[PDB]
């Protein structure tokens, strides 16, 4: 029914639609940087540009909003029902859920900074635990 | 004031202590790969059984949930009010809520899934792109 106008209201307000920035990112990092390993004339540098220009396509090609927002939206309508949906807008709407959704990655990244700071304190002694279990086992 | 209770009864409904599971299961997996790695004979398994243990202390020594807990809490309670944790905390007890923290991860990897096995096809173009642009600049 009403279903999928509410599954596309969430994408939005969830932003789904920049899930794939990374890999754009990624492979116009990936070109400036194979631009750079060989030669690298500044003066042309719009060759690059175009180059650029063409991977953008390629990648609208395959993972372009249009292409993962029907598979994303079948995702949602088969999981939720057109009330369940209707709800999730209306927490993400609310000046809560904004708030939500622009503290979690940052909440995210810095839980796990502190998570693997901590453990690289773990590191000397489950090295040297092997080691043991190693020497135990008659190992090198 | 009382944010400190309401952050502690968020980092519960979200499974927050579940986090460090995946580390726990490496390292343990770990062990059992370097015992077959070298001899392994199956009568002396109950030695790495106790340096599997040894491993799981040495792990709750440096990311054990009483010691990730206090910093978690901390995060919450300057990035939220107690009043905000409180509405947190009513919408995860929420049926819906609950039907949201299942649902999460395996709607998080299908759709992972879907972007990766789509960008597949920009594979061929993006190498044959990156082959152009060396054959232009003159490489190889
Ligand atoms: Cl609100
Ligand atoms: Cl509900």
């Amino acid at each position: 029914g009403d279903s999928a106008s509410q599954a596309e209201q969430f994408l939005k307000l969830v932003h789904a639609d920049k899930l794939t920035v990374p890999v754009y990112a990624q492979v116009q990092q990936m070109l400036a940087q194979r631009f750079a390993q060989a030669k690298a004339p500044e003066s042309k540098k719009a060759v690059l540009e175009r180059y650029q220009a063409k991977a953008n396509a390629e990648l609208d090609r395959a993972i372009g909003w249009d292409k993962i927002k029907p598979e994303l939206i079948k995702l949602y309508t088969t999981n939720f029902t057109e009330s369940e949906l209707k709800d999730l807008n209306a927490f993400y709407q609310s000046p809560l859920g904004k708030k939500v959704l622009e503290k979690m990655p940052r909440l995210t990244a810095e839980s796990a900074q502190l998570t693997q700071a901590k453990l690289q304190g773990a590191v000397e002694p489950v090295n040297k635990l092997m080691a043991d279990m190693d020497k135990e086992l008659g190992v090198a």
